[PDB]
């Protein structure tokens, strides 16, 4: 995070303890559950690139996940350095040097340098955009670690229809479908993978069936 | 959340990560009990669209209610798109555009915009009438997730009248009665739904008796 | 809560997590026990109408007893409304319990000159109707509270004065049954003790005699 | 609490739930040992009658001990209107415990001019009152302190300075008893080495002796 | 501690529960092992003497230690006394907070030249802490002697920490790497620390008995 | 930590108790474990050497590592000394250390223009003896991390890179070793696999071949 300070100075503000002992909890916890990015995303709030760092780095195992991680950082910084050249106009008094794809990841960049991208005008956000790395190189993750397939996930012979429908879109969040594919799958694959039992009520609703009325059906 | 910094403008503050940790645990404990639409209610004071969908992504399983729960929400970010139509056009520079139902939910709308339409003079309290719509799913997950119908309630013959009246407006509250059919009910279906040997004490009370006068007549 | 912000505004600042989490495990561990009400008079400190409906909305079992709270909020809805007619605008009985007022009516009313409590009259009314749960929810009554033979008299007392609490006995009640029923109620052999000491005897002599 | 607010007027701020939590789990986890009075004091710090109330009235049991505490203020609260008669008013008795005095009142008398400090004199009342049920409460009296034949005297010191802190003895008996009963009370072994050190040894070498 | 308040005017703020819990849960937990003195001079951090009694009254077991703490203070405050013969200036029994006011000793502390009672206070408590941490260690340096199957890591932990709670000096803790940490060492490790000669850091050492 | 007070004067602020728990707590939970060094960055944000020898001096066991890692900053003093001379005083090796130099001193030389860093300069001492003591205390060789029979290959590399972040290996070194030594220590199913992607091949790709 970063604070203006009583003289009118943009000055960084040291993570919390509680932020950071959160954030190794959840995956301790948690491991790499489709839930831990919106609570990555929620505990690094406007942080900046050497935060996050920190953050990572507090992470004790998942090493193999972490150097997967740095791979994405590393393809995606490179992208940036592609797409954003490097203009050979003599650098502007007061306005900062261009931001390369490094320094948006912290390794080749200082903490008051992304200071002042991220609070300069017009603003870079560095810590947004190598944040939105991370969640990119995250669900990447996510999707690896997730154990079954969606092809896979059947309703069993006794097995009540919500708690099948909560193994549905639990593995086809951790596979991370589009919307549209989730919203679709209600009545494609969902019905096809349900027993013999609510499979005959769920056709018999027809076409256009809300999830709210399947699940009354089976009920 | 929502703050006044020193130079008196409106900027987004973290949500904490005990209000986090706190709608994770009550999730995680309480499943889709009625007293967990009044804690989030509670813990998701003040917050913007994308404060809301912070709390709502971070919830673990669950995923067949949480799919639900978008579909309310789009049928109610439809409902708003009929009654308050917007013309976008394309709009001057620096004005406020007019919410659409998908800015309300915070899918096509910034933070800035959410910041910018609560802190508004009037308001346009996004942020509430996102939360209106989402109590509202919340309120059909508790409906269905409800195990056992008014109906069934019965009291036992060796059970405490205190314990089956315990249970009835248990019932009573996740399938969502309204405040005239709870009082209603308890010179209905509690007095119908009791055990012969309290009923007999109940019908000797007569009509227009207090439910305190019931609970010490069968004590 | 209310606060003023930094514009001087009266704003209304949202219940913090610990004190939800707090009120919600009283209730669970303690269910309706005496202590409870100033617990809750203590976590609802300067409390909207619509904060109090929040910290008793919160409350997952004994919906028997929240039935009956409704009730008696009802009841002295209506008694408010008998002592003050109806021609901002002045406090209707449904106003003060937040049922039909807004959250800006309410802080109104608090922050005005002069003030107007709704929060103070209506956890009144909850209080009121909280102290009835628990004289209903008690056990025990005062009468069957009697010492065992191997019983320490201080658990007695303790025992003793404990359902005497549940049964919301006034104060000079509490302090008269020293020499009525706390010592009738004691076994043969501290009550022989008790009477040796005489009338006007405190609580620290008797425990004191019966060591 | 007293807080000055924006305005510079002094109002009542809300005791926290911290605060609140911590006295209850205290009584609740050590009863009535001698440290629950110093934690009682740094809890209540600065607090108003209305305040202390809150914290005594949210104790759960032990209400053999809280009626006592009720007598001991009902005493002090005589004393106070015996010194003081009653003609801002002045505060009486049954002010300064805070049963018919408002929260206002209290706030007017401590933070007047020259301070009327009603709430630290109900603390002093409190207090008093507590040191009383501790010293009822202690099981063994310092006499019956004694060393046993393999027991480290470390441990017997412990024992012997914890019992003198709830019978609520004097400094100079603390420091008298150095020389006296805890040598008297000491096993063969340990009161033979301690008569060698001869008079005036300070608590330090008497246990470097009988290590 | 101590507050500026929004008049400017220095205030005696509160000890908040979560100092106090700290503070008697460390000495619960860890009775009177040698880090519980940072852990105190930490958690009393700008505290007036009527704070660091509150803090030590607290305290529920150890009265042992603490009736020797007692000691220690009036030896201290007599020794004030003795060197400062008697705003009205501090005394010994002021320092310690016996007889003087909360307003009195913020009146000392927040003076200009400052008079810290708080912290001259605070040294008299550590110092007699230190008397009890050295009391109540169980082994001597000289039996800390290394198992046959203990690795030397493990003997090292409690060498060093043995030597924290009898207080031995910065200069004593360095010197001894080579002097009695490998004359209590096993003869397997022993052959080996020897090998390595004089002047070896204790880096080095760990390293060869690994 | 530091803070500017309302007269702008740069004082010292305590550090926090949440703090000093959370640094003590995860030393004694993940010993020495790689991460506990970005932890201890994290916590020691912004402070004084007073304030990281408060941290330091915290820590209850594990002193045959805190000798360790007073004899690193001793080293690294020595080497501040020499290539700086010393004729606001100039900071030598041991007032950056915060053994010869007071707080006031500490703050002078941190909140100063030009700023003469003391608390990073010191802390990037610690670090470096930290680093030292993680690379010791790691129990396993990079070379003895060698893929069982039945492992799955996500745990393999999971012990793979810990043990390698131990050591202390640059980036360059983790990268290289996704094509050299992860492959040559991997079980023949797996090595079949990961020889057949060829040369190349990113981590992602290789433990999709090994799922």
């Amino acid at each position: 995070p970063i604070v203006q300070n009583l003289q009118g100075q943009m000055v960084h503000q040291c993570i919390s303890p509680r932020t950071l002992n959160a954030w190794v909890k959840v995956v301790e916890e948690k491991a790499f559950s489709p839930e831990v990015i919106p609570m990555f995303s929620a505990l690094s709030c406007g942080a900046t690139p050497y935060d996050l760092n920190t953050m990572l780095n507090t992470v004790g195992g998942h090493q193999a996940a972490m150097q997967m991680l740095k791979e994405t950082i590393n393809e995606e910084a490179a992208e940036w350095d592609r797409l954003h050249p490097v203009h050979a106009g003599p650098i502007a008094p007061g306005q900062m040097r261009e931001p390369r794809g490094s320094d948006i990841a912290g390794t080749t960049s200082t903490l008051q340098e992304q200071i002042g991208w991220m609070t300069h005008n017009p603003p870079i956000p560095v810590g947004e955009i190598y944040k939105r790395w991370i969640i990119l190189g995250l669900n990447k993750i996510v999707r690896m670690y997730s154990p079954t397939s969606i092809l896979d996930i059947r309703q069993g012979p006794k097995e009540p229809f919500r708690d099948y429908v909560d193994r549905f879109y639990k593995t086809l969040r951790a596979e991370q479908a589009s919307q549209e594919v989730k919203n679709a799958a209600t009545e494609t694959l969902l019905v096809q993978n349900a027993n013999p039992d609510c499979k005959t009520i769920l056709k018999a609703l027809g076409p256009g069936a809300t999830l709210e009325e399947m699940m009354t059906a089976c009920q």
